[PDB]
RNA sequence: CUCUCCAAGGCUAAAUACUAGAAAGCUACCGAUAGAGAAGAGUACCGUGAGGGAAAGGUGAAAAGAACCCCGGGAGGGGAG
């Protein structure tokens, strides 16, 4: 399905997919302006990692279509998917030891001209 | 009774037991949770010490390891090879 000229792919980044798909849901199917002023907006980590990718899947875009401008593109598809996972001891009282899970997160976003 | 043997001195190869190993070979023996614990080693680690004891093999026929360009601080990805 994906056109692959288009679209931008992030992977092993430092945040979970838990954390990370709620942003992707306030930005899926927005224009392009409005998703980049959402993420510059929210302070979220997750927002900075989406707006990372976002903005280089436009650059690709635009870079392969050299007739399409910021205000014709439209983020048609984000998927967020999980990454390594890497493990790391919490210890607790009497001897008792935890693992601690560190996730990371495959962010792919691809852009779309608007309709 | 008869039949055998002649101690209280000292040696003796071979046939026999054994393979940590060396070389030459074999297997209706194993193919990475298997096989020696160990394809990387009694190492990492644990205990004052005696001692106990892991897990981790694979690009491609050849690095011929991605010139250069774009996004990004990078990582990484998208092109070009």
């Amino acid at each position: 399905l994906v056109n692959r000229r288009y679209t931008a792919k992030g992977k092993n980044l430092p945040s979970s997919p838990k954390k990370v798909r709620p942003i992707a849901d306030n930005i899926r199917g927005e224009s392009y302006i409005k998703a980049i002023a959402v993420l510059c907006s929210m302070p979220n980590k997750g927002a900075k990692l989406l707006e990372k990718v976002v903005k280089s899947a436009a650059s690709n875009a635009m870079y392969h279509n050299k007739n399409l401008s910021e205000d014709m593109i439209f983020v048609k598809t984000v998927m967020v998917d999980d990454g390594r996972r890497r493990k790391k001891i919490w210890p607790r009282a009497r001897g008792r030891a935890d693992r601690l899970v560190n996730r990371n997160c495959h962010i792919f976003v691809e852009v779309d001209e608007k309709k």
